[PDB]
């Protein structure tokens, strides 16, 4: 899982909470 500011891509699995890719689906975690 990606922490934050890490170029990720996905809808469910791609980043790490509480952070998550955004604002779009394939971008960076926030």
């Amino acid at each position: 899982c990606v922490p934050q500011y890490g170029v990720c891509d996905g809808i469910i699995n791609q980043c790490c909470d509480p952070y998550y890719c955004s604002p779009p689906i394939y971008g960076h975690c926030i």
